[PDB]
């Protein structure tokens, strides 16, 4: 998995992710309308006040999102953080206690600004607790973004709860976010500008084509390598104008660091690959995605009809 | 540029390319119908006998293709081959003489099997002659494919004319094709299979995520590195079923090795990037494409209307750079 | 700099380092005998009780070691830790307070087991104090080893004081040690075993020579890359028998990751390179070393003469830079 | 294997090689004096006119050299060229026909200048013929050097006999020399100069230590990678003065690209590693070497005693 965000020139946000998995989770697009029942394990039950859209599954009427985005332009994506993620073994007195899966809707239902999320997370405790008996707790970390800033939320057995500002606009998987940030200093030799002809003791040594400035840029799917590549691409990609160009830019970057089917076989014998790429445009309230076996962009929208529906709106699962 | 071909389980061909350039050329999609006038610099002028589709420009009524594909399922793509490509000073008596730009139509008009193209090429001579004085001769090499085999055609100052079988189904830019083939032996350490946990003198060293067996796979846009990655992806991608799945597999692979805007600045100061990605599906006679600033797939078809049109059918030019 | 330790089949320790710098420091080999005066900034002044040998300079009669090893087979080496290393503003009541330069002698004089060093360090405080106003406080971290275990000591602004067990037997420079350890998981794809011939869609792709399983092993002098390579070599080098074979194995490994003159120019314009490589053999109490411009092994020994000398024994300084 | 040459400021040559093998060949240092019997398979038998030194084996009184150097400052080293090397299946009329193993002494006995070797090789045919019944033909290519130039001699089934000028002063193994030269253009992004701090969308990304300019320099033992690294090191290493400094420089470079024991296991189950590193100094007529298990430099010399001996002078085989 790779998460990505950036803005156009006028602060319109484009924010999304690749889902890179080794099995089928049965997910599909889900629109949660306003005034939908919203239970909490350790807080008063309530109802949604904001409509949200994203990809996920429905568990006894609870929309469990892999990524979701509210009508006000703030979203969150959950990505794998194995060997690090570890939540509290029980709620703590005086904290805002959330089972780790509840963070998706807690963030999208109560906030519109990342700066506010940041202040609220100072009294939040994430609890190691599953939705129900037949689910395990997923070892996730999260990227949260509005149009002004993105933060990384990580709760690990190594370091506890840490919240990072993410100026690169990217997130992958393990190890922890500061490790990845530190790793970038080893890639300062990268340069978009091509090299030119040289004399190696009088032997002409010259580029055969363009691209020689990025010698050393990794192209495999190791999380640290996708991180370096996605970060490099995102910060050097110019700002572009309009919905079509920005959506295209989003998919150009994430299809570049996609995990290609057949190139990764996990230790259990299964292919791991990017099953879908998705982008939320806050300006149009539109969720764009495509699939490993179906490349044309699909669109799903928060609008006056869907934001006010009486039930969840769920699209059949796209068969991988 | 990266060219790519493969087939599905029924022998349906999927064949196309990325165009990675640093300036605008005015190109767009062009259908050339049957019975369209076809001049030759050094051969008897004639008319097209098969319809073709692809990307290119029209120069004084002559469709000059970047890539093109005939209704019988054989296609060709021209890619840059700098510091190598060199053609004859003039025509040669006894040979089939073509200005190098004429090879696109000469191949798509006269053949349906790459086997026949291979035999005819033994008597072909490519000439260093431009279409007119406004254009320079482009230093190209070519990939040609039907459903059964793909070949690379390179005509160089170093080696003369060479024709290679291309079992990898990929082509990029310089150096020459046998150089790239030889390079693959240096990457036999790549493995789709993940590593597992190890004991480094009792220190547990274990992967953090999947992908560890492809350690060393280059991610940059140097032609050698795009060749290795593109070949590695193509040969390990499973054969898939149906038009939608195969077209998506094509774009999945070529977008993986696309040259991303902002990441490559040439020595003249211009961004080099993939301005379009195109796929020809021989089974539906459909040309698919999308662009750096417009990701939706656009489709264009050779069918009973377009193949018997009375003129060139030209779609508008999408601006870039 | 790269520090390295391992043992032979009998538990004889071989422990030393490369010094990779961009200027001359005047260093040379120094034997400090037993019963030599030993002042402390924040502790009762005393005398040495064990003889030590290593590389360093003498400042007003005080041997300031870059690395040093005591007659009981425990040693320590200081390596650069920039952008991390930070020590206390002043001493702290109740702690064993040391100016950071005093750690070399404090360790080699008071311990023979790394286990005891580990316990004492829980009450140690390192102070940001130079030896005098002519020298700046060096931003060091340390590797300490006996025959049984090696530890890394890092005192940083980011993390305070940390002590790590070092099963890899290696240390380089920044970032912090847990960062490097974590990095190793990304290199689980490395394999000493050669690849063999493969079929890439029927194209034979086969190694041209041995070594193909270590595809992706970095060859540059970035501290992260020297750490990965040095750890990989050390853990896969077989245990060897005898003094000559073990000393050679040591130099084989450290010369593999040496920083070669001319290949690294720092932002101030100076060449950074390995000016010397040194190995302490605990079994013979012998310090071996050679230099960038003099490859013969020079040897210096702690024995009954040098350990009971009446003064510091200093060998001449070999000029560099 | 890696071969290396360079000169000091006054044209004194330093020239040698690593031997990287997976088994023991029983080789040792051999001095061949003047007037020693020198048979040829396809030419008149003669005697040596120049003394030579180097590493090799003795086969029925014939010194079969892995590398050797004549008293006049010209040397040759044979290195592996598998899957390419292919010699003539029989002598050709009108050519100077040499069985491929005879080239070592033919070059060192008849020439002092590489420019002369170059002209003579135009009428030379290398023949696929073993020393005797119990030896196979080794698939070698060669590096030949005097103080002014080095050439690469390659006879392959792909390309026939080719002779290259070698301004890099290095040679490894397969593939062919022009392939390696072409490969350097892909590494033009390498720079000895360190990178400096950068702003990745306002995130400080800065080197943690020196060395960042050579991002992408390979450190494994694949022949193409040792070639790139050795070439880079040799052309950026400054010229140095005097015998000690130049011998040290030689070993610094070749120990850097050495094949370290335990890091390479071949498909038959054996470790491959650098068993010896050797350097001939033409100025002192001294052959320096050390070994994987014995690091102190050993020296062997062409002098008035050894150049005029009555038999071969052979040192017992160093046991690996
Ligand atoms: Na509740
Ligand atoms: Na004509
Ligand atoms: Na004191
Ligand atoms: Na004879």
């Amino acid at each position: 998995c790779t998460g990505l965000r950036f803005t156009d020139d006028q602060g319109n946000l484009y924010f999304g992710r690749n889902l890179d998995v080794g099995q089928d989770y049965g997910e599909g697009v889900i629109i949660t309308p306003r005034n939908y029942p919203l239970p909490y394990k350790f807080l008063d039950n309530t109802t949604t006040k904001k409509a949200v859209i994203g990809m996920g599954i429905v568990v006894d009427g609870y929309p469990s999102y892999f990524d979701c985005f509210n009508e006000d332009g703030l979203g969150i994506a959950g990505l794998n953080f194995p060997h690090f993620a570890k939540f509290s073994d029980g709620p703590i007195d005086g904290k805002i206690n959330l089972a780790s899966y509840e963070i998706m809707l807690w963030v999208t239902q109560n906030f519109t600004k990342v700066s506010d999320v940041k202040e609220a997370l100072k009294n939040v405790n994430l609890v190691n607790e599953a939705i129900n008996s037949s689910f395990a707790v997923a070892p996730l970390h999260w990227i949260i973004s509005d149009k002004d800033e993105a933060i990384i939320v990580e709760v690990s057995k190594q370091y506890g709860m840490k919240v990072f500002d993410d100026k690169l606009g990217v997130l992958t998987n393990s190890p922890d976010f500061n490790w990845h940030l530190t790793n970038l200093g080893n890639y300062t030799g990268l340069d978009p500008h091509d090299a030119t002809a040289q004399s190696w003791n009088g032997q002409k040594v010259a580029p055969w084509g363009v691209g020689t400035g990025s010698l050393g840029l990794p192209g495999d799917s190791i999380p640290a390598d996708r991180f370096v590549k996605a970060a490099y691409l995102n910060v050097n990609y110019p700002t572009v104008k309009g919905e079509k160009a920005n959506v295209a830019k989003f998919f150009n970057i994430l299809k570049s660091v996609a995990m290609i089917k057949g190139s990764v076989v996990n230790k259990l014998g299964s292919d791991e690959y990017t099953v879908y790429t998705a982008c939320y445009s806050a300006a149009t309230k539109t969720y764009y995605c495509n699939f490993e076996n179906d490349f044309e962009l699909k669109t799903y929208k928060l609008d006056d009809e869907t934001m006010n529906a009486d039930k969840l709106i769920t699209y059949h699962h796209h068969h991988h």
